[PDB]
């Protein structure tokens, strides 16, 4: 928690909310720890970091990498007078260290739990397990939270004026520039999933059946084709039918840069959110809306809110009021929000006025 030494960005803000599951009958909703995770820091220099973090199984994973990935650039790494080529290597670096880093951690605790589970009688239900062997499987519960865990990742570095971003998963950038014919919307990065064909490829190339794994769309509760931890998928893939044939790891860690883009004379804002914002919206308005809708909703709080946070809180708040009112209406959408998971909206403002 050394981060929380270092300087705030005061041209951004941040909205959020947790994941959330609708009660049958009755208002009434349930709700897991969230696993979302954010950052917003202003280094020396003109050296901007922003990100947004994706967990799942657990949010020890998001907070190591948030944590690490901030002591892998805003230590000195990153410098206002490199060259692209530079920047690229070392976001390219860090998230590499990350990832490394992050599986070393849990090493012992693998082995741990390797030799609890030889001790441990396979198969036999919790109750009919004797006091002895109840000791053993508690500390192997123990074992199983602090191992667990995965995340997905997309950063934002502005560096003298560009713009990088370095993405591992499913969350979004949108660069929004107000340009004389409305406000003109573009995402900077791309979604890693079955559904991304350079990626189908890339899994194509490893011995996988594309055809197979596009059809299913998830691998193990989760879309995402890139993921940072998990080391179910990252270790024991050869037993994971999908994954079976892969010659190496199918799933990885590695993050797809996005070419530098200058900001000079731009105006508008950066938006960087998680996949359960924009996929709340999409199961309430339907398929691939969600960008222009959450840029739009931005666009229309930037003109009432008075600071960067309360305009992103707002756009989250009202992405959950529709979601909840669509499954409560009992309309024809309803069927597709019984629940949403955690959402993240960090807005990062160029000069669009405020207010
Ligand atoms: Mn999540």
């Amino acid at each position: 928690s050394w981060t929380d030494d270092l300087p705030l960005c005061h041209l951004s803000g941040v909205g959020s909310a947790s994941n959330r599951s609708y009660s049958a009958d009755g208002k009434g909703t349930e709700s897991h720890p969230p696993e979302d995770s954010w950052l917003k820091f202003r280094s020396e220099n003109n050296c901007f970091l922003y990100g947004v973090f994706n967990g799942y199984d657990g949010n020890r994973v998001t907070n190591f990498v948030a944590q690490r990935l901030s002591a892998e650039l805003l230590l000195g790494q990153l410098n206002a007078e490199h060259a692209e080529a530079d920047v690229r290597r070392v976001l390219l670096q860090a998230f590499d260290v990350v990832e490394r880093s992050f599986l070393e951690s849990i090493d012992d605790a693998l082995a741990e739990k390797a030799s609890l589970q030889s001790q441990l009688p396979e198969g036999v239900p919790q109750h009919q397990l004797p006091p002895q062997y109840q000791k053993i499987l508690e500390r192997l519960k123990t074992l199983e939270r602090e191992i667990s865990g995965g995340a997905m990742a997309v950063v934002a570095v502005l560096l003298n004026n560009k713009l990088y971003v370095a993405n591992v998963g499913t969350n979004r950038a949108l660069l929004c520039k107000s340009t004389v014919d409305g406000l003109q919307v573009t995402q900077l990065n791309v979604d890693h999933t079955t559904e991304n064909e350079d990626e189908l490829f890339r899994l194509s190339q490893l011995g996988l059946d594309a055809g197979k794994i596009k059809q299913v769309g998830i691998i193990c509760g989760q879309e995402s084709t890139r993921r940072i931890g998990d080391y179910k998928v990252k270790y024991g893939y050869t037993d994971i039918d999908l994954l079976s044939a892969a010659k190496s790891k199918p799933i990885i860690a590695e993050p797809e840069i996005h070419g530098a883009q200058p900001l000079d004379g731009v105006t508008g804002f950066l938006v960087l959110m998680s996949e359960g914002l924009y996929k709340a919206l999409e199961a309430a308005h339907g398929p691939g809306q969600a960008n222009q809708e959450i840029a739009a909703m931005i666009d229309t709080e930037f003109a009432k809110q008075t600071s960067l946070d309360a305009v992103a809180q707002a756009v989250v708040d009202r992405v959950k009021r529709i979601h909840s009112d669509t499954f409560a209406s009992g309309g024809e959408r309803a069927r597709f929000c019984p629940r949403h998971e955690d959402m993240t909206l960090l807005v990062r403002n160029f000069g669009y006025p405020l207010g």
